[PDB]
């Protein structure tokens, strides 16, 4: 209901409501176009996550998943940071992360008229370039002489009725500072996933580095900690039910302007196929041995705008709705095939991201120095392919067999990827085809890969079954996109017309746009809920809950001996709740989605109160229409984070830098 | 902690505490030795259950399980009362139940000195007759000229330190008045068993009949409704958290005076074997395809009495404790074999209660009229054997195989029942032995039994495999009892000595005796609890909870169309809670156990507020030491009972008789 993800510019038209909920911040304290504000502290981590700066030395807080790749890359047999955690006791002990990028919003500019004028310049348009962030960002040099360490991001808002430009400081020297052990960072990661109550210490600590002047730069020996314009201060006094909660971050995608028919499609195609493919997964895992509906809500909002379009002489609103419905039915087959490919293969079967040999392998194999460069690319691709964070569940060969068999049944042979339809044809079934791949591929195992990398050959790399699988699957993805574009372009144009009417009716200052992975703020209150009859969920969880879930045999519920020793002695310090319990997590009515992972949660005074890392609902259903009655965002208590650093890790250096207030 | 099951005579020494909890009743209103009180309204149903009289025409309320046998006996294909429920719209439509007995306490008398003097009369005693209720009840005619329709019950209290006599009016014309459908009477009977929250309408309605003068009698055409001295009035104003709750009934067995070593034995033998055998059951069901410990608490109480025995010159207390421990270890093997036979075969394998041919079958088969009499006994035994209420779960042949196989592994051949050790020896395994029985037995199926009963033969009945099984299993039971008696008698004597010391220390007026299936009262408050971190259970459940658990495919969760129609229209009447929700169940901190099934739950003013039908904990662990912090008794809301009669059934006759106050 009230889950708006507001633009930073809309702080003025929201500040009144927020102060009545208990906020003591001023509008300029949250966003200031002429000074420092909380904007300069909320960063984009690795492009898909969110982080917060908490010191004058550029200390960065985020989730455990967002920094997983970095923790994994730095992990070994002797020093398993992924399992045991990592704690640097000095600036020099902080681990360098090649490739890792963190962006800070320097300033935001309205370029609506500029972008629109640039779109008219196109001779014969595809019809989707007015929404493509890649195309829109290329129009930036003509608008702004582009400095280094700066990126100019331009994206569509309100379905293409507005265009805002984001000037980004791009830091390319982001180093790993700290990380909790896996038993804490993802306690009950499988069972309690997308679920409240929760008892997970989901965090990881990084730091921004720059030159002597504080400007973004590549890794250098001489680089020093970045000193931000503004960092969020950490509060350790605690939280209470009913408290105001401010969340800033980069929400990925929402669908708040969905026509009733768009909800039907999402339910019948997008959502059903997601649940169907996910069901096969937990079936493969299972062969272990020892009052108002969504469509009704969006239909009411649809009719509300249509009744406003009528009564006023506007016909376009009503033309847009039917134009949308027309495109929906037209792409029914295309959308269905895209979703099965996306839910069944691209996600679910890791083989889709198998390494591909570059031109240096096929060509120039005889050039020794160039050969090793191509082999290095292969090795690099394999490490970023083999075992990701949360996604490896069970036996990969059996999982791929079950998913591909279902895919082959849902999609006819002539509409399958070439590798799949040819493989099934030659080996008989989708099972036998997968079996062959895991039988012959280099990348089927680490020991297989390393055994091959000790005497490589060009042929073998070029004709690898798993590589051909990933390429042909990707090729189909892009064939579908080009073909469904004949329906998506009329859909997009009609959507722009429909949102334009909603904009005319409700006014832009009072209408939050859909999330598009740009900086936004949202607010609510710390509050529990009633999941079912007789049962009430509180807003806060404690360390006692961790001990209740302790199962020495269930690896997701393993409790570290040190953590258990702290619980027995009640050695919590000033981090504990007033009632003497040690806080772990809390939930809030604030709307967050994919991309808000690692978002700072702040006080009524704008002090860091926790880190967002999950929500109690899964699927995108809550992004179509938020339901604050039961839908919550699950947040790591910042006192628990401090507790892990202090009483568990013994890394006093980080406490002294953070300086938690009380 | 405070789960005393007080004698009716102890009402004086408890009334003060109860009134401070909010009770407005006087002591004489609960128990009066010279007048009518709530005592005369709380009846013993079928010997093992409890019932309450709620009208001047002898209307009786109890659970759905307590009257199951009656509902089943009266059920047929055309009129399935077990599934669809039963509702009599007049006195003449009430169904006669042969054999059903209901006892009312006429008066209670202290006969301690009399019984003890009678025990000294025994020449050479076994050592257990001072606890045997059968023996003690035979001493009654010498104490009291015994009228008809009266039974004199004498039992041991405080381990044989007190003896109280109960004069019982025995009604043998108890007729079935009403019963809810199975979908209501046992909604979620499997999953929500021994569990809170709960949404079960567990009840059944009977009525006492008597002669023209109101005296107990066998069934007769001329019998009229019994008019009790005192009946409990039904209150429909509702309940609130914190309200005083009085429960009267007949609790079966508790073990509050257990020595620390007695707790160890119970845990290692009694409880472990119960859980072990129960585990095999849910394993057979699973091959469906598509801060202080108990011993520590009782040790503290043990030492508390021992420290009191010392300091005072008493040595017997300390002699008793070691005497108990001596008997415990002595019967270790005997107790273990008794428990495996009890948990593995007597309960779990229904074959243990297979029909046995009487002397009229073996002898006098040539006498035609006597032959049919024996066949009638066989038929009677089969109906009371074949499919009980809550116990038939799944395939019986596979269940017996799994349990007997485990039994055979735990108990060596020479210590097994003769039928089992000889069957296993001839057929090879416990599986093949069970297979033979279900292959050849008459009683293996209803259709098998009826097919046999159309042309019976003497041999076949006499040598039936299932009959021989039940007899030899029973024979072993009685061989074990006679043999373990050499340890149980010194144990009993030592227990009597130990409780005697506790009696001397705490005083009888302030000490509640262990339950022995006699009339007792207990009290507490209506109150929820915290099962785990972040989760809170309320004290009351609503009809909304039923609809949330609705699963048309899960038979235990089938919701009747009529009940669902009532929920949609909110047709609750004055039965609904103040907030507009329809109450179903509530829980209280009152200690109840097996035998309290159907016990009346009453107001602070002694008005019927609900019926007890379960508790949120299983096993006997709470009967050794009650833990009111989380242990609750689960109670049917009386307003829900009235609602089922009125708005669901349409049996207005019962409402007009009950006359619910407000
Ligand atoms: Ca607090
Ligand atoms: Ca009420
Ligand atoms: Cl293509
Ligand atoms: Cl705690
Ligand atoms: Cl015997
Ligand atoms: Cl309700």
């Amino acid at each position: 209901m009230d889950g708006g993800m507001w633009l930073m510019q809309q702080i003025n038209g929201q500040v009144a409501r927020m102060k009545s909920l208990g906020m003591q911040l001023e509008a300029a304290d949250i966003y200031n176009p002429n000074g420092s504000s909380l904007k300069d502290a909320v960063v984009m981590f690795d492009g898909g996550c969110t982080g917060v700066l908490v010191s004058n030395q550029g200390l960065l807080l985020t989730n455990h998943h967002c920094g997983y790749d970095q923790i994994q890359k730095h992990s070994s047999v002797q020093h398993n940071y992924l399992k045991d955690g990592f704690w640097s006791y000095s600036l020099a002990e902080e681990l360098v992360n090649p490739g890792l990028e963190v962006e800070i919003v320097d300033e935001i500019t309205d370029v609506t008229a500029a972008v629109k004028k640039e779109l008219e310049r196109i001779k014969k348009p595809s019809g989707l370039e007015f929404l493509s962030p890649r195309y829109l960002s290329s129009l930036a040099p003509e608008i702004v002489a582009s400095r280094p360490g700066y990126r100019y991001e331009i994206k569509a808002f309100y379905g293409g009725n507005r265009y805002y430009m984001f000037t980004k400081k791009v830091f390319r020297d982001v180093r790993l500072v700290a990380a909790p052990p896996s038993s804490i960072g993802k306690f009950g990661s499988d069972t309690d996933n997308w679920a409240w109550p929760r008892h997970t210490g989901d965090f990881s600590i990084f730091r921004l580095y720059a030159d002597k002047n504080g400007n973004p730069a590549e890794y250098s020996k001489d680089n020093v900690p970045y000193r931000p314009k503004r960092w969020v201060k950490v509060n350790a006094q605690g939280v209470k039910e009913g408290d105001f909660a401010l969340i800033m971050g980069y929400p990925g995608t929402t669908y708040k302007f969905f026509t009733a028919d768009e909800v039907t499609e999402w339910s019948e195609i997008d959502n059903n196929i997601r649940i169907e493919m996910r069901g096969i997964l937990q079936d493969v895992m299972l062969r272990e041995m020892l009052r108002r509906s969504l469509r009704e809500i969006k239909l009411a909002q649809q009719q509300e705008v249509l009744a406003w379009a009528k009564q006023k002489g506007i016909a376009t609103t009503e033309e847009a709705v039917r134009a949308i419905s027309k495109a929906i039915e037209g792409r029914q087959d295309l959308r269905m095939r895209q979703r099965y490919l996306l839910e069944g293969i691209l996600m679910g079967i890791e083989m889709s991201n198998a390494p591909a040999a570059d031109s240096d392998i096929a060509d120039h194999w005889d050039d020794p120095a160039r050969r090793e460069a191509g082999l290095q690319s292969i090795r690099k691709q394999f490490e970023a392919f083999f075992n990701k964070d949360y996604s490896p569940e069970v036996e990969k060969d059996q999982l791929a067999i079950a998913l591909l068999t279902r895919y082959a049944e849902r999609i006819p042979a002539e509409k399958q990827p070439i590798s799949i339809r040819e493989g099934i044809a030659e080996y008989g079934s989708a099972k036998a085809y997968v079996e062959m791949i895991f039988d012959k591929s280099i990348y089927a195992s680490r020991e297989r890969f390393e055994e091959f990398m000790k005497n490589p050959d060009r042929d073998r790399l070029l004709r690898d079954p798993m590589s051909r699988f990933a390429a042909s699957v990707a090729y189909e993805h892009q064939k579908l996109a080009k073909e469904v574009a004949a329906f998506d372009a009329p859909l997009a144009a009609a959507q722009r017309s429909y949102v334009a009417s909603v904009l005319d009716m409700k006014g832009q200052p009072n209408l939050a746009p859909d999330a598009n992975l740009t900086l936004r703020f949202t607010y609510g209150e710390i509050k529990g809920y009633q999941p079912r009859d007789v049962v009430t969920y509180g807003a806060k969880s404690t360390l006692e809950g961790v001990m209740e879930k302790e199962d020495p045999n269930n690896w997701e519920y393993v409790v570290d001996p040190k953590l258990k020793a702290l619980y027995e002695a009640k050695n919590y310090g000033r981090y504990a709740n007033s009632d003497g319990s040690m806080p772990v997590n809390f939930c809030a009515t604030t709307h967050t989605t994919g991309g808000n992972a690692g978002s700072p949660v702040m006080n009524a005074r704008g002090e860091l109160i926790g880190l967002n890392f999950d929500r109690n609902w899964e699927g995108v259903g809550g992004d179509i229409e938020y339901l604050p009655n039961y839908q919550r965002s699950i947040i790591l208590d910042i006192r628990y984070l401090l507790f892990i650093i202090d009483k568990f890790a013994g890394c006093q250096r980080l406490i002294d830098e953070i300086q938690p207030q009380f």
